[PDB]
RNA sequence: GAAGCCCUCACGGGCAAUGUGGUGUCAGGGCUACCUCUCAUCAGCCGACCGUCUCGACGAAGUCUCUUGGAACAGAGCGUG
C-alpha cells in the first residue's frame, strides 16, 4: 500500500507465480525477506517478488526503492500465501528473489519488461 | 537458510521464510587463504565423603551398720565407680 505505486493485473501476476514456480525447480530462487534483500543487495536477483498483504509493512518497505538503485526489477503479488506456495513453501512469504531463472528466464524477463511499462 | 521445535505410543496434527535451526558474542565475530589444535566453554549422565542439626541404641558403681525422723537423700562408720 505505501510501499506499492502501481498495481499489478491479475493476469500478470498468474504469469509471474507460474514463472517462479518453474524457477525453484529449473532455476535458482530465494525464499524469505531477509535472503530477498540480499541477492538485491549483492545483485545476484534478477526479478524479486513482493507480497500486499504484509503487516507490519516495515519488513517489505525497503524492497521497491532498494530493487530500483540497484537496477533489479520487482513485481507485486495480492497474496502472501500464494507467494510462498509459489516459491515452494507450505507456508507464506512476504518476498522472493528469482536467484538466475530455469526454462522461464525468457517468460521471466518479459514480465519484467511488461512491468516496467507498467511504469 | 528449513538442516528446526511442540503435541501424540502411533497415525496424524500444530508452529516456522514476518526465519525454526546452524554459526557467533572484545581472549570481537563473520567471510577468504592458511597454522595448529581441542581440555575453554556449553549441553546432558552419574553422583558423594566430611561436616552440621535432630533423633535413637548401649551405658560403670551401696540402696550396708548405728542414731534422729512420718519418711534418710541427715549425722557417725564402712565400702564402690
Ligand atoms: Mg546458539
Amino acid at each position: 500500500p505505501v510501499y506499492v505505486d502501481f498495481d499489478v493485473p491479475a493476469d500478470l501476476e498468474d504469469d509471474a507465480l507460474e514463472a517462479l514456480e518453474v524457477a525453484r525447480d529449473t532455476g535458482a530462487v530465494k525464499k524469505g525477506t531477509n535472503e530477498t534483500t540480499k541477492s538485491i543487495e549483492r545483485g545476484s536477483a534478477e526479478l524479486v517478488f513482493v507480497a500486499e498483504d504484509v503487516q507490519p509493512e516495515e519488513i517489505v518497505m525497503h524492497i521497491p526503492e532498494l530493487a530500483d538503485e540497484k537496477g533489479v526489477p520487482f513485481i507485486f503479488v495480492e497474496q502472501q500465501d500464494d507467494l510462498g506456495h509459489a516459491a515452494g513453501l507450505e507456508v507464506g512469504s512476504a518476498a522472493a528473489a528469482v536467484t538466475d531463472a530455469g526454462a522461464a528466464a525468457t517468460v521471466l524477463e518479459e514480465i519484467a519488461d511488461k512491468v516496467e511499462e507498467l511504469r
